[PDB]
This record gives structure tokens, sequence and C-alpha cells, in this order.
């Protein structure tokens, strides 16, 4: 019997997702229990549907560029109200939501037996937002088949890698971060030793 939801607001987040907000529908006969949110891919077709107690609501995992079409109706004590227009919102294009270009090849000195020097440049693109952080791995090429992670954030283009193996061979990578994710690893550093214990 009530009303549809009032004063309904949608946007794209990203490639993957959007989120809705709306108001309480105008002079419910009874207290609204919830609401339930509907949406297609775009003449309709089957959609998915979500319920959730609060007024505003992300709708994730979805795919990018892509148009959905969008509908809210509250559930109270005398059972599911009037269905809202049907609205539409687009996610991102996938080149708006780019993570930033690998960072250049590091510079690798080296500065003792468990130290290094390290540095590195941005790549010739940000992506679709502003580096906010960098990520370094490091790998040492005699015996390990795998990255690792320095599990830090920096804010700078160089620091100095501590607590390395005496007289090993290592290399090391460096990604950039934005608010759309990882980038790929820079290109390798040359392999390096650092000075016998
Ligand atoms: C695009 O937008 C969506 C929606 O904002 C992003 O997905 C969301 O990512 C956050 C952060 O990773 C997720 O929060 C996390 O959820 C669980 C606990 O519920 C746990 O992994 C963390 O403690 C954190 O709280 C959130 O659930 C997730 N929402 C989804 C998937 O619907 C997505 O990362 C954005 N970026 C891209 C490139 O898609």
């Amino acid at each position: 019997k009530v009303g549809p939801p009032l004063d309904i607001k949608l946007g794209a987040l990203n490639c993957t997702a959007f989120s809705i907000q709306w108001k309480m529908p105008r002079h419910p006969g009874s207290p609204i229990l919830g609401y339930t949110v509907f949406y297609s891919e775009v003449l309709h077709s089957v959609p998915l549907s979500r319920d959730i107690p609060t007024t505003e609501e992300v709708i994730g995992d979805l795919k990018p560029g892509t148009e959905y079409r969008v509908s809210i109706a509250a559930y109270s004590q005398a059972g599911k109200g009037r269905l809202s227009s049907p609205r539409h919102v687009t996610t991102l294009s996938q080149d708006s939501c780019l993570p930033p270009a690998a960072p250049q090849q590091p510079h690798v000195i080296v500065v003792s037996d468990s130290e290094v020097a390290l540095s590195w440049k941005p790549g010739a693109s940000e992506g679709s937002a502003p580096i906010q952080y960098y990520s370094v791995e490091f790998i040492r090429p005699d015996f390990d088949k795998k990255w690792t992670s320095i599990h830090e954030r920096i804010q700078m283009d160089s620091m100095v890698i501590k607590g390395l193996d005496p007289d090993t061979n290592y290399q090391f990578a460096v990604r950039a971060m934005n608010s759309h994710g990882p980038s790929p690893r820079s290109w390798p550093s040359d392999i390096i030793r650092t000075l016998a214990a």
C-alpha cells in the first residue's frame, strides 16, 4: 500500500560497482521494515534483488562499462510497497578505472652485508587516479621461486632495505597503487649481492 521510496540517488563508483541512496516513502501507513533493490542489465529482463535495512547501499561485482536498470520497493508489516520508477546507471568504462603503469626498473646499490639502497621512478602514466603509494618486493634468484612483499607503503621514490641475508644475490621490484589498485611489477632490478659477514 505504501508509496515508493523517494529521492533516489545513484552513482557509478568504479568499473564494478555503484551506490544507491533513497528517502523513506511519504505518509507510510505502517513502519518501514526494510527495502528491496532490483537491478538488471540493459525492454525489461529478469532482475537480481537485494534486501537491506538501511536507506542506502553499494551494489558490487558488476561488469565494466555496462548499463543497469534499478528499482526500489519498501516492505512494511502490510506487505511489499509500491515499486519506484526504474533508474538507470552505467558502470565506469575500463579505460577509466585503470591502475597506474608499472614504475620504472629500480636502481639498486649495495650498502652492507644486510642492507641495500633502492630507488625508482613512476611509469609513463598514473592511470585514472593519482598514485597514492608504492610497494616493494624482493627475491633471491638462487633459491626463491616467488617474490616477497615488504609490508610497508612508501610515498618516497627511494628506500633502504635491511635484514637481508649476507653474501646473497637479490633482485627487487616496485609497484605503484592508486584508488583503482596495483600496477604491474616494475622490471626486476639487476642482480646484486650483499657483502659477506
Ligand atoms: C570498486 O568498488 C567496490 C565497492 O566499493 C569495491 O569492492 C569493495 O572493496 C572493499 C575493500 O576491499 C570491501 O571491503 C572489505 O570487505 C570485507 C569485510 O566485509 C574484507 O575483505 C575487508 O575487511 C573490507 O571491509 C568491500 O566488501 C567490497 N565491496 C564489494 C566487492 O561489493 C572494489 O574494491 C572497487 N574497486 C575495484 C577495482 O573494483
